[PDB]
């Protein structure tokens, strides 16, 4: 098996070693209904060619941790599939509402917390280089809309916030020159988001290569928002066309997601969004069932096995 080149069709599958744990099997969805192991079944079954992985750095239960990624990160290379490493900076997911610095790094100085975020960066992927795995893109925070590692990382502190992104940007190219670093937001439907984090990041002298966005649309047709989902997506693609022109960069969709029992529109938004102007989408924990963890229901597995949702990649 061989790497694929271009267009990224991908999956973050960082789960896959906790449920496997739990004991959850995952199935061909064709008439046979092989068990089979996940990535393997993504790949020959839903076309996909690259994985993601989030990294915390002091979690509790270990999952999501240096050690952890590292599995993932070689059964993705052994199995020929492309991996993007997307750093939370923190123990615990980081999201629009969360973006907590782990505990340990709480009582630094600002020089001292830009050298662990450094040295955190370094040690997984130096460690990933040594086990075989050179990450295609790296993310350097997650949906980081607010800022990263707030308060200090807030966009109210613009040159605080920039000065953590170039620590990581820094960290990456030293260990890995050629991947791609992502500055990755939520709301792709959300032009001043991107308008206000990314004029501070060029304000500042912010180092990036590529521009991430998660697009999650459902809840406008959950919430009867006029235009329904569609115009999110809409919306998205005017937002990838815009921030191309304003700032030449590329974009990556690093997060796509609709309801599990929603396989059909799923299927079309990925279709759609397939045309867009970007270098790749990935679907955020495929396989994860309906009713996961908290409650999760943006799968687009039903019966341990992939819906329809994924034919757009095959
Ligand atoms: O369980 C799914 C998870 O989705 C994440 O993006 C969110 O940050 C978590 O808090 C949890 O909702």
């Amino acid at each position: 098996v061989v790497k694929e080149e271009g267009f990224a069709r991908g999956a973050d599958v960082s789960w896959l070693t906790q449920m496997e744990a739990e004991g959850l099997k995952f199935y061909t969805p064709d008439e046979n209904r092989q068990e089979m192991e996940c990535m393997d079944l993504l790949r020959d079954y839903c076309g996909v060619n690259s994985i993601r992985l989030r990294v915390w750095v002091n979690p509790k239960d270990g999952w999501n941790n240096m050690n952890d990624v590292i599995v993932k990160a070689k059964r993705a290379e052994r199995l020929g599939l492309r991996t993007m490493i997307d750093f939370h900076f923190s123990d615990t997911w980081a999201d629009p509402g969360h973006q907590e610095m782990p505990e340990a790094w709480k009582e630094l100085s600002f020089d001292d917390l830009k050298i662990a975020l450094s040295e955190h960066v370094k040690s997984v992927l130096t460690a990933l280089k040594a086990v075989g795995v050179t990450p295609e893109w790296v993310q350097v925070g997650n949906e980081t809309t607010p800022g990263m590692m707030l308060p200090v990382g807030s966009v109210d502190n613009p040159e605080q916030l920039t000065a953590l992104n170039n620590a990581g940007y820094d960290a990456v190219k030293a260990i890995c020159p050629d991947a791609k670093v992502i500055v990755h937001l939520d709301a792709g439907n959300d032009q001043w988001v991107y308008n206000r984090m990314f004029d501070i990041l060029q304000a500042n002298g912010g180092k990036y290569d590529m521009i991430g966005m998660s697009l999650y649309p459902y809840w406008a047709e959950q919430e009867g928002k006029t235009g329904g989902w569609l115009k999110v997506a809409d919306d998205c693609i005017a937002n990838i066309k815009h921030v191309k022109q304003k700032y030449n960069k590329p974009v990556m969709i690093c997060e796509i997601g609709m309801p599990y029992d929603q396989a059909e529109a799923c299927k079309q938004l990925i279709t759609k969004m397939m045309q867009a102007d970007v270098e790749g989408i990935f679907y955020w924990e495929p396989q994860a069932p309906n009713g996961y963890n908290d409650g999760y229901n943006l799968g687009c597995f039903d019966n341990n096995a992939p819906t329809i949702a994924l034919d757009a990649f095959k």
